[PDB]
RNA sequence: GGGGGCCACUAGGGACAGGAUGUUUUAGAGCUAGAAAUAGCAAGUUAAAAUAAGGCUAGUCCGUUAUCAACUUGAAAAAGUG
DNA sequence: CAATACCAATCCTGTCCCTAGTGGCCCC
DNA sequence: ATTGGTATTG
């Protein structure tokens, strides 16, 4: 009895089919067990298990992390507390117990009501005095007063609980006078040194403009409106953009060939200014300087708008601006409405419901919607133009806690608390004791490379401490270890050597490391000159004179540099060819040059002796990102540099890893030669072997060195081993369900194994804001005003040609002309590479034409001439990111000659070879469990083939064949997938044992592109329908002459197999998990649905969570009490057990049922109802638990193949193609039977009302499809397709008839599955427990 | 076919440290005329505290991923059953 | 019981590791 | 986008 399984590997589902030696599937009985009439049942051998995705763990790790950041700032105030605990107890024993309890209800308060003073008169004074914190906050830093110590303390907290961003580095103390004297000092150093060219500054209120209230470009353009000439942009035009925004490249004015932008924040600014100037000149820097003098003082422009002469409060006072100007502003708003439009006032001031004032301080109207809402009304009255001018701004009636906060460093709070501390001191010594500890409180961060602060029970913790003490924000520099902790952060994440386990890898811009890979690629150079009779490769004199000459004093070394500057300068040649290495070479000592241009001394570089400093250096700044820790590590070679070039040193710092360790490439040594891998490649004989070479030659050490060196270890699970694996953890579930599903089969099959098993696996399938990302970023970097023309939302940008359209900056990417978007209609979306060799449907192959026509020749590549003209435009594109390299390349493919006749041949190999890298994991595991066997030379023995396919081969033979997939029919097509994978490739394999190599797991460009593009061939009676040709009816293999396909009987045996009804579809049942509920914090309400937030917080009086979720039902067999009586009552129902509940039931069942009210529960008979828990009531009418009181649809609509596929005809289901007269023939076979429609309505009746049971709704479907008879036939079919969301399988769902919308009917009660048949189902359903529930009662 | 190093991109996976909102209850004395219902007017921008219930191992830690038909012997982890 | 209508926390900064898809140089 | 929870209406 020999077999085949076909499986179909998928991101739901895993459809899998057994199939014989004739390509039929069969069926057996599968004794049944549980409780009914039913021994026994027949099941097809063919199916598909269904499960919802697999999830990231992304969501839990923002979880995660938020709730480590709400317990340490609780921690941060209560360190604050403890600080001001024992005077505070003196002032008022019980503020803080008041400011604890403030949540709750006075019922339940145990102190007074009022929680700073603890009385009325005192309270309502406070706000009176201080109606905003930021009041408070402005006071306290700008009095000199003794304040009461309760106010200090809010203004402490206050700074210390929103305490801002730390994205700047170092100190912050802002001043934002002498910004016009600043800007006339810019201009005059710009006059000073173009003294021939000056600008006249005078009369330009440089503050208001560049301190404005709009962006960083608005006001670049306002101020060079006030410069007559100085177009923005010119020199001094950039100059200004360099405060406001990324400086676009100065190239354009000092006649570079290079990009010369500059970025204040970046820490490359500090190399590129020098980069720059080395270019331009010294003379130029003061400029620059001055330009950076400017920027400090207008740095914050946007964050405090208000001058810093008045107070140290800055902030605080920018907070009482919009405070002062929110009521002002209201006043006049109210008088206004009052005066002209007394109608509305209530809806605007008082209706909370409405997007007005009242909703925007009560309702749930943000910012953005209330300015919409008042907008019009504004513009419909007299005297609103200033609140409309304040609108478009963004600064009407602006609250102070806002969404756009985010920018205030913590360099600002800090100032402000100091400020308080500094006032306040002076009255409280114990403030003056602590104003470092609180001030630490604020600053502190634990640094990322730390991590977690466990003791020994976080799996996700690496730190190390110094001593054994708890971790507080001033003892964190003695108790943790930060060297440690900070070497660990990378260490557990870094790949070991592959060649040598134990061995870690070099930094990947270690100096060895780069003459590692230099030397590689030089070693496989060879050249030719005339009078050699063949090419010969560099010595190792040659190859050390090229790396000093050349690799030593450029960073990139072109192969015209190799060809001029040394075999010309040298070696006397005026010709030369050169071959191993193509325009550039691809290593370089990138790292050389840094430390060349840090520390000035070619001679310390070039001594070998240095060569372990120089590595550990580089260690240093790959391993820390701290320069406080990179500076202690550097301090023991403080010696050996100037002061000034170790603090060049210093902010010298590299990411990034390599893959080969340092005793690899220059530490073992070959037993006989002494040498080491470094020293082979750097002479090597006339041999010059390579790294590869080296390792793999038998004649040296290094070989069996590497063999010793290697280690297995202990090895994974099944599970660990799938988990471990690069890819989706959608789709990992999918592998271990299909290994889980093969286990199965093979003992379904009397534990006999297959002959084959063929695989194939699915293809790759929020996302507008990266739409949205990549246009603003491209579009800016291109200088283009489009987005200022035509502005765009996110959604719209999922329209592939509005997207395509904003991608080549609203142009046609053939012809040097523009596109219209009211147009988008009549243009055309091309292939750059055609779609009929590669099949991608990606943007990097798509491009927005107005007619393809223009691409040129449809067979090929863009045609020369396009890319001649528009190659710039193309380069343009790419660099502002707008196309990818691969895009461009493809795109200029035809300057390189075009596609070749073996890139087609490759293009057709790769539509049929699977080599994707995850299909291959799958096959390995498959592989390895099936073939565990050594032969007499102890070489595996593969008793199973595993043999994997692409999707294409499948489609392509249902379209050729008519066995037509409708995948909204039901879920069968998963199964059917499977079937006709089996057959196909067993099939393919049978015909042709040579493809074995392809498509097999294990270890003339025209012919292989006639060969693959035929492969196929063997199936059809009649090929290319070039010229005809015609194959025999029964096909065998060649050399053994074994039948293979009979296309007699064979193809009638897969209609047989696509036209059983009985399918075994198994949903998988799983336990949910997660979050508990809902997590929307609701008001309080009379209802037992709403949880409490905390074990004391009364829903009723506090409000809380609803809705949680099921993480499993239960069956409970019990009594209840009943009436006042309290009389027992025997019950039988579903108890959902929520995820929050799960733990305590499941610690002890009985107890946890007797507080929900159960008694006398039958412990026995408590059965656990995940999810999808599979009942059978009447007539076959099955249902699966939605929860504990919601079902879902059960049973699945087999429809006969015929309807099938009159459907898949009918409705154009993608496309016809064909011959004319096979077009055709199939239009006058769908015209032929259009009774066929009536026919499938009735189906799909009898089906609903037998086991769908929604009256209203199939009635409301038989009237829409009456309605619409006179339709096309396409239409009307297309509609019957969207009909099957009435009977498919799983939740219902609503859907459209034509223009009709059907609503989903639910099913709200689980009362009926209470005595109905449980089924419980093995993975492949071919295995049940049936269970009578009408046996189960009291 | 499979595999390795390097260059140029691109797509995804994982961990850590942080920021701004949002929500919820309470505090921010509503007034006047009416018995009241209600009407007219005034006011509004802020704060505290929680932010999965909670847990024990008590850490400035952990709490939403992965994995799960039934039955059996099993504390479990297992293995087995048609 | 129904049928049905509404609802669902959001956005952002930085450090770092890893695999794998496309094209290319050289190899086992 | 789904789809299971919830109140509302009847
Ligand atoms: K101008
Ligand atoms: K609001
Ligand atoms: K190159
Ligand atoms: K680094
Ligand atoms: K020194
Ligand atoms: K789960
Ligand atoms: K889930
Ligand atoms: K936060
Ligand atoms: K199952
Ligand atoms: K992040
Ligand atoms: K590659
Ligand atoms: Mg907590
Ligand atoms: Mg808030």
């Amino acid at each position: 009895k020999k077999y085949s399984i076909g499986l179909a590997i998928g991101t739901n589902s895993v459809g899998w089919a057994v199939i014989t030696d004739e390509y039929k599937v069969p069926s057996k009985k599968f004794k049944v067990l549980g409780n009914t009439d039913r021994h026994s049942i027949k099941k097809n051998l063919i199916g598909a298990l269904l499960f919802d995705s697999g999830e990231t763990a992304e969501a839990t790790r923002l979880k995660r992390t938020a709730r480590r950041r709400y317990t340490r700032r609780k921690n941060r105030i209560c360190y604050l507390q403890e600080i001001f605990s024992n005077e505070m107890a003196k002032v008022d024993d019980s503020f803080f117990h008041r400011l604890e309890e403030s949540f709750l209800v006075e019922e339940d308060k145990k102190h007074e009501r009022h929680p700073i003073f603890g009385n009325i008169v005192d309270e309502v004074a406070y706000h009176e005095k201080y109606p905003t914190i930021y009041h408070l906050r402005k006071k306290l830093v700008d009095s000199t007063d003794k304040a009461d110590l309760r106010l200090i303390y809010l203004a402490l907290a206050h700074m210390i609980k929103f305490r801002g961003h730390f994205l700047i580095e170092g100190d912050l103390n802002p001043d934002n006078s002498d910004v016009d004297k600043l800007f006339i000092q810019l201009v005059q150093t710009y006059n000073q040194l173009f003294e021939e060219n000056p600008i006249n500054a005078s009369g330009v209120d440089a503050k208001a403009i560049l301190s404005a209230r709009l962006s960083k470009s608005r006001r670049l353009e306002n101020l060079i409106a006030q410069l007559p000439g100085e177009k923005k942009n010119g020199l001094f035009g950039n100059l200004i953009a360099l405060s406001l925004g990324l400086t676009p490249n100065f190239k354009s004015n000092f006649d570079l060939a290079e990009d010369a932008k500059l970025q204040l924040s970046k820490d490359t600014y500090d190399d590129d200014l020098d980069n720059l100037l080395a270019q331009i000149g010294d003379q130029y820097a003061d400029l620059f300087l001055a330009a950076k003098n400017l920027s400090d003082a207008i740095l914050l422009s946007d964050i405090l708008r208000v001058n810093t002469e008045i107070t140290k409060a800055p902030l605080s006072a920018s907070m009482i601006k919009r405070y002062d100007e929110h009521h002002q502003d209201l006043t006049l708003l109210k008088a206004l409405v009052r005066q002209q439009l007394p109608e509305k006032y209530k809806e605007i001031f008082f209706d909370q419901s409405k997007n007005g004032y009242a909703g925007y301080i009560d309702g749930g109207a943000s910012q953005e919607e209330f300015y919409k809402f008042i907008k019009p009304i504004l513009e419909k009255m007299d005297g609103t133009e200033e609140l409309l001018v304040k609108l478009n701004r963004e600064d009407l009636l602006r609250k102070q806690r806002t969404f756009d906060n985010g920018s205030i460093p913590h360099q600002i709070h800090l100032g402000e608390l100091h400020a308080i501390l500094r006032r306040q001191e002076d009255f409280y010594p114990f403030l003056k004791d602590n104003r470092e500890k609180i001030e630490k409180i604020l600053t502190f961060r634990i640094p990322y490379y730390v991590g977690p602060l466990a003791r020994g029970n976080s799996r996700f913790a690496w730190m190390t401490r110094k001593s054994e003490e708890t971790i507080t924000p001033w003892n964190f520099e003695e108790v943790v270890d930060k060297g440690a902790s900070a070497q660990s952060f990378i260490e557990r994440m870094t790949n070991f050597d592959k060649n040598l386990p134990n061995e870690k890898v070099l930094p990947k811009h270690s100096l060895l490391y780069e003459y590692f890979t230099v030397y590689n690629e030089l070693t496989k150079v060879k050249y030719v000159t005339e009078g050699m009779r063949k090419p010969a490769f560099l010595s190792g004199e040659q190859k050390k004179a090229i790396v000093d000459l050349l690799f030593k004093t450029n960073r990139k070394v072109t192969v015209k540099q190799l060809k001029e500057d040394y075999f010309k300068k040298i070696e006397c040649f005026d010709s030369v060819e050169i071959s191993g290495v193509e325009d550039r070479f691809n290593a370089s000592l990138g790292t050389y040059h840094d430390l060349l241009k840090i520390i000035k001394d070619k001679d310390f570089l070039d001594n070998e002796e240095n060569e372990d400093i120089l590595e550990d250096i580089v260690l240093t700044l790959t391993l820390f990102e701290d320069r406080e820790m990179i500076e202690e590590r550097l301090k023991t070679y403080a010696h050996l540099f100037d002061d000034k070039v170790m603090k060049q040193l210093k902010r010298r710092r590299y990411t990034g890893w390599g893959r080969l360790s340092r005793k690899l490439i220059n530490g073992i040594r070959d037993k006989q030669s002494g040498k080491t891998i470094l020293d082979f490649l750097k002479s090597d004989g006339f041999a010059n072997r390579n790294f590869m070479q080296l390792i793999h030659d038998d004649s040296l050490t290094f070989k069996e060195d590497i063999q010793k060196a290697q280690v297995s270890g202990q090895g994974d699970s099944l599970h660990e081993h799938i988990a471990n694996l690069a890819g989706s953890p959608a789709i990992k579930k999918g592998i271990l369900q299909t290994v889980k599903v093969v286990d199965e089969l093979v003992k379904v099959m009397g534990r006999h194994k297959p002959e084959n098993i063929v695989i194939e696996m699915a293809r790759e399938n929020k996302n507008s804001r990266e739409r949205m990302k990549r246009i603003e970023e491209g579009i800016k970097e291109l200088g283009s005003q489009i987005l200022k023309e035509h502005p765009v939302e996110n959604t719209q940008l999922q329209n592939e040609k509005l997207y395509l359209y904003y991608l080549q900056n609203g142009r046609d990417m053939y012809v040097d002309q523009e596109l219209d978007i009211n147009r988008l209609s009549d243009y055309d979306v091309d292939a750059i590479v055609p779609q009929s060799f590669l099949k991608d449907d990606s943007i990097d192959n798509k491009v927005l034409t107005r007619s393809d026509k223009n691409r040129g020749k449809s067979d090929n590549v863009p045609s020369e001439e396009v890319v001649k003209k528009m190659k710039n435009y193309w380069r343009q594109l790419l660099n502002a990111k707008l196309i990818t390299q691969r895009k461009f390349d493809n795109l200029t493919k035809a300057e390189r000659g075009g596609l070749s006749e073996l890139d087609k041949a490759g293009f057709i190999k790769r539509q049929l070879v699977e080599t994707r890298q995850i299909t291959k994991h799958v096959a390995q595991i498959l592989d390895s469990r099936m073939n565990t066997k050594y032969d007499e030379n102890d070489k595996l023995i593969r008793e199973v083939k595993v043999i994997t396919l692409k999707s294409k081969l499948v489609s392509d033979f249902r379209k050729d064949f008519q066995f037509y997939k409708v995948r909204e029919i039901n879920n069968y097509h998963h199964a059917h997938d499977a079937y006709l994978n089996a057959v196909v490739g067993t099939a393919l394999i049978k015909k042709y044992p040579k493809l074995e190599s392809e498509f097999v797991y294990g270890d003339k460009a025209t012919a292989k592109y006639f060969f693959y593009s035929n492969i196929m061939n063997f199936f059809k009676t009649e090929i290319t329908l070039g010229e005809i040709r015609k194959r025999p009816l029964i096909e065998t293999n060649g050399e053994t002459g074994e039948i293979v396909w009979d296309k007699g009987r064979d193809f009638a045996t897969v209609r047989k197999v696509l036209s059983m009804p009985q399918v075994n579809i198994v949903k998988k049942t799983e336990v949910q998990t997660g979050g508990f509920s809902k997590e929307s914090i609701l008001p309080k309400r009379n209802s037992d649905k709403l949880i409490a937030r905390k074990k004391d917080w009364d829903p009723k009086k506090y409000g809380g969570f609803d809705s949680p979720t099921v993480a499993y039902s239960v069956l409970v067999v019990a009594k209840v009490e009943k009436g006042k009586s309290k009389k027992l009552k025997s019950v039988k129902e579903l108890l959902g057990i929520t995820i929050m509940e799960r733990s305590s039931f499941e610690k002890n069942p009985i107890d946890f049922l007797e507080a929900k009210g159960y008694k006398e529960v039958k412990k026995d008979l408590i059965i656990k109802l995940p999810k999808y828990s599979l009942f059978e009531l009447e007539n076959g009418r099955k249902r699966m638990l939605a929860s504990a009181g919601e079902l879902q649809k059960g049973n699945e609509l087999a429809l006969p193949s015929k309807y099938v596929n009159f459907l898949y005809l009918a409705s154009h289901y993608e496309k016809l193609k064909g011959s004319p007269e096979d077009n055709e023939q199939k239009q006058l076979f769908v015209e032929q039977h259009k009774h066929y429609l009536d026919e499938i309505i009735e189906q799909i009746s009898e089906f609903s009302k037998r086991v769908i049971l929604a009256d209203a709704n199939l009635d409301k479907v038989l009237s829409a499809y009456n309605k619409h008879r006179d339709k096309p036939i396409r239409e009307q079919a297309e509609n019957i397709i969207h009909l099957f969301t009435l009977t498919n399988l799983g939740a219902p769902a609503a859907f459209k008839y034509f223009d009709t919308t059907i609503d989903r009917k639910r099913y709200t009660s689980t009362k009926e599955v209470l005595d109905a048949t449980l089924i419980h189902q093995s993975i492949t359903g071919l295995y049940e427990t049936r269970i009578d529930l009408s046996q189960l009662g009291g």
